[PDB]
């Protein structure tokens, strides 16, 4: 089974009834392909199989879906001209409508919107089914990322690539410069990145690397670089207050970041409203700040949309916060939450893996 919930007005849960789900609902459709993956961007669902083949549903403005065209489908939809390639993993942001997908043979095909050069294939042109991006052939890529307006990916020594639109320096090259192919992170270089997020509107990017340090970069608004203040910067920056502390993955949500740690703690910072980071207030936080209600809490994993977050812990415990407009908290309202709750129609539901899209939230056991 895979409980799926929130907006599905242009068939992002793959094929159940309803323009909001409010409560976590089996997606009969998604069950059956047996995903290894699945993530959501703008409207959007994207799933991976475990023999390596792409599905895609929801919105199809732009070519988003990469299936051909941009028709919008509302059951999970073969990426037909791909499915020659085993692919691993597909990198989407939930605001994005674009993706990465990365391929057994360390290759990395994107489409969608191309606005920015996000497509890392040297110009803006829109590709609407998958297309390799051939500057990065050669080089064994071993993991991939998708902001709102950029791109990156991870080779197996541990360099960063990074792409797209270049102002307000989500970049990491110490200019504004947009980039149209994909661009080696210099100032990492030395440090092996082993995790990396990507931010929409004017964006953040964030990185873990294997000496036990946070770092970010891009814009500051609303403190989501996590050094206090508001200043952006245009190279990738420590976050002092991660180091020693055993983070293992890094998101972003819109404007705001992030950190899940080894022992199961949550840090979220960034901007306040509509209590996308679950301390309780409204108010911007602008360095790494402990969800307190997740507190002695074991999560295992957790996931971001647009405005909220859901996670699960060892036990199978799931918990959503945030807005709750399109129902993507999964309690039957569309009431926000301010701090972390209890998903109760998935208690005794074994979760131990979630996703989001930009307003809708996915949950299921393996």
């Amino acid at each position: 089974t895979i409980y799926g919930w929130g907006h599905n007005h242009r068939g992002q849960l793959g094929g159940i009834e309803g323009a909001k789900v409010k409560v976590p609902t089996p997606c009969e459709a998604l069950a059956t392909l047996r995903p290894v993956q699945l993530i959501g961007g703008e409207q959007t669902l994207f799933a991976v199989t475990a023999d390596g083949k792409l599905y895609a549903t929801g919105y199809g403005a732009g070519g988003r879906l990469g299936i051909g065209g941009t028709e919008s489908v509302s059951t999970p939809t073969l990426l037909e001209s791909i499915q020659h390639v085993f692919i691993k993993k597909v990198a989407v942001n939930s605001g994005g409508k674009h993706c990465l997908a990365l391929s057994s043979e360390g290759e990395v095909y994107s489409w969608g919107e191309a606005e920015d050069g996000k497509l890392g294939h040297g110009n803006r042109s829109p590709c609407d089914r998958p297309r390799v991006i051939e500057s990065l052939r050669g080089i064994e890529v071993v993991d991939v990322a998708a902001g709102g307006a950029h791109s990156a990916c991870v080779t197996a020594a541990g360099d960063l690539y990074t792409w797209g639109k270049g102002r307000y320096g989500r970049l990491g090259h110490s200019d504004s410069e947009d980039q149209l192919k994909p661009k080696l992170v210099e100032a990492l270089q030395g440090h092996r990145v082993v995790d990396i997020a990507c931010g929409s509107g004017d964006a953040q990017t964030l990185c873990l690397t294997d000496d036990d340090t946070v770092w970010s970069w891009g814009d500051g608004d609303y403190g989501k670089l996590g050094r206090g203040g508001s200043d952006g910067c245009k190279v990738p920056m420590k976050i002092d207050s991660l180091t020693g502390l055993g983070v293992v993955k890094v998101e972003c949500g819109s404007q705001f970041s992030v950190a899940l740690t080894k022992s199961g703690a949550v840090y979220t910072w960034g901007k306040g409203d509509y209590h996308r980071l679950g301390h309780g207030s409204d108010d911007h936080v602008r360095r790494p700040r402990q969800v307190q209600g997740l507190q002695g809490k074991k999560v295992i994993a957790i996931a971001t949309g647009s405005l909220h977050c859901v996670c699960c812990t060892e036990d199978g415990e799931v918990y959503t916060w945030g807005d709750n407009d399109e129902g993507q908290l999964g309690d039957g309202t569309t009431n926000a939450i301010q701090r972390p709750r209890l998903v109760a129609a998935l208690q005794g539901k074994k979760v131990n893996r979630v996703a989001c899209g930009s307003a809708h939230t996915l949950a299921w056991s393996t």
